[PDB]
């Protein structure tokens, strides 16, 4: 009756990235100077191929190929331990058949079990349709890497041409299309009216978060979830500078707020502000993109988490 | 091991006739085990205590949807987790799919699977297929995935853009023919796509066992569409128990070797014996599982290798 949450973790290496995609959620490019130091990345890689409960490591960026000397590095660091590796990249290596044989070879040997491709109308300005196609073809010689393409879309850019283009390339591979998360370059660089909004508050059955996944990320804070929509909450793991899986897992397993939100869904925090008709004093938006988009607005200010609180207080007496 | 999942295939009866179909169903297939005698399958497998999921096959599965709810029902109490795939011809109803969602959520369905493409469109609506992946939207806890079964003159770019965003979330896969059933004759081998020849023994590897007990009464170690036209069975008797299908798939010499030593140590005796050309083994094919249909489709095939597979077992261990 343990610790959840405690069997994958990511780490975020850097913002900077070959690409400026416009509705890239950090911002990314070439001229980000936003990161974590490689020594601390070391001392974190390290700590988690060590840790005992750790199957899963996930890389991401920001392109974590750009600095592929790093990335193997890090690979490197957790072979002896033999835990798996997930790696999502823009695939702008495979421009070269030379490096997407070469990592192929060394993502095969370092025991990394899935590779995302992103790729899409915002990437494609960025990374020729010719070098996703490459990684594709290349990697059904690796069956035991799972391969995701997955494409960010919105109403004036669904990527039905890019797919065409790919040709077969994308047989067997799992394709993703999904909708924008109204953050980052994304809310000054794209008009709302093209974000498709499928959830509303009238959904109350159907909001609830996806599941936490612990991120280690660029901007040095630690976060419960990989969503884009974490980010401009008030929601955070880090306390300290030196702080151990154990702590993070600790303060995650003990978050009273997290545990409501996770047993009893969206619809618990929405009923209060129902009842207490505060649902447009919080700005809650009526539709939204995705469900994490409640989250925002929900958890977006100190004081909004506080609102909660003498009604948490109250849940926590009455259910222990 | 295999242990832990099993599928069922209810019905080779189906309101679609697809021209690539695996099992070559339509209206008029009559190939199926006996209710009762499924009733006893799913109970046996509901009471057993390593089996974590029963998947649910066809076929159209929800073609009877009064039986398919009996059989979730007799499941519930022991709380299996259950998998359904399905053409969605009832998405023609939004009616229909709230009612078909609300039954799936509560008899622990953890994911579904809708065909889609070419093949199924003369059949099926494309609105259809939108109702029931919109509607999927309000329940996170069902995995939906896409399946979309392609030819070079068929890849559904069309099926995949008029679906507009109804797919957004959707695990989309798009996969090539495997040459059996209906499309060995209603398909150009010219338009089956050609990834793998006997050439490259790297990825010529079987990718995992999965029990199935098939429409024809038989069970096959795997769900590949391949393997129903084979004559690699766990079956012996009428009334065996799934310890006993276990057992069997356990100690299956045939499937022990395959496992182990890949597709080329059948294909290196074949080359050795000079029987490729005489067992109509494909130069090129679309997938692994080519070859397995191929070198195991008739008893005279398999027997072929059994002084061979002898030697083996008495060289190691
Ligand atoms: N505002 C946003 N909303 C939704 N998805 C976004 C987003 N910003 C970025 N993403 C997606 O988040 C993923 C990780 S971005 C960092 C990994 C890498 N450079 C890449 O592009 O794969 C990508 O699939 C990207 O398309
Ligand atoms: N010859 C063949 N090659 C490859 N996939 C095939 C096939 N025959 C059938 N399939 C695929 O096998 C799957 C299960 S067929 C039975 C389930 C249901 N009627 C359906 O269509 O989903 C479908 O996705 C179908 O497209
Ligand atoms: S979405 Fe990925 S490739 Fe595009 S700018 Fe952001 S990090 Fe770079
Ligand atoms: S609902 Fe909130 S905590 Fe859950 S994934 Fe979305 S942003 Fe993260
Ligand atoms: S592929 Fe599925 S829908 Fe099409 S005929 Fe076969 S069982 Fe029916
Ligand atoms: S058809 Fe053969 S290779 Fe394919 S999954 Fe079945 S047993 Fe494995």
């Amino acid at each position: 009756q343990g610790h959840m949450y405690n069997k994958t973790v990511s780490i975020n290496l850097d913002s900077r990235c070959n690409a400026s995609c416009d509705h890239c959620c950090f911002s990314s490019s070439p001229t980000s100077t936003t990161r974590m130091e490689k020594e601390y990345i070391r001392e974190l890689v390290t700590e988690f191929a060590k840790n005992k409960t750790i199957q899963v490591i996930s890389f991401t960026g920001g392109e974590v190929f750009l600095d592929y000397k790093f990335l193997k590095e890090l690979m490197e660091i957790i072979k002896p331990y033999e835990k798996q590796i997930t790696l999502i990249s823009n695939g702008f290596w495979g421009l070269s058949k030379k490096k997407v044989q070469e990592y192929f070879h060394d993502m095969n040997s370092l025991n990394v079990i899935a590779l995302t491709i992103s790729y899409d109308e915002y990437h494609a300005p960025f990374v020729k349709s010719s070098s996703i196609k490459n990684i594709l073809e290349h990697s059904r010689k690796y069956p035991d890497i799972d391969i995701s393409l997955n494409m960010a879309v919105t109403k004036d850019k669904m990527s039905n041409h890019i797919l065409e283009e790919l040709g077969d390339s994308i047989l067997g591979v799992k394709i993703t299309k999904f909708p924008m998360i109204s953050v980052g370059a994304a809310k000054t660089r794209i008009k709302q009216e093209n974000i498709h909004k499928f959830y509303s508050l009238e959904d109350e059955d159907s909001l609830h978060c996806p599941g936490y996944d612990i991120v280690y990320h660029h901007d040095g804070e630690i976060y419960p979830c990989c969503s884009p929509a974490i980010f401009e909450t008030k929601i955070t793991l880090r306390e300290e500078y030196n702080q151990s899986f154990e702590r993070t897992v600790e303060k995650l397993n003990s978050n009273l707020l997290l545990f409501i939100l996770r047993k009893e869904g969206f619809k618990w925090f929405l009923n209060i502000l129902k009842e207490n008709n505060k649902i447009e004093e919080f700005d809650i938006p009526y539709e939204f993109s995705s469900i994490c988009g409640v989250c925002g607005s929900l958890f977006n200010s100190a004081e909004k988490i506080n609102y909660f609180y003498p009604y948490m207080e109250k849940y926590y007496n009455e259910n222990f």
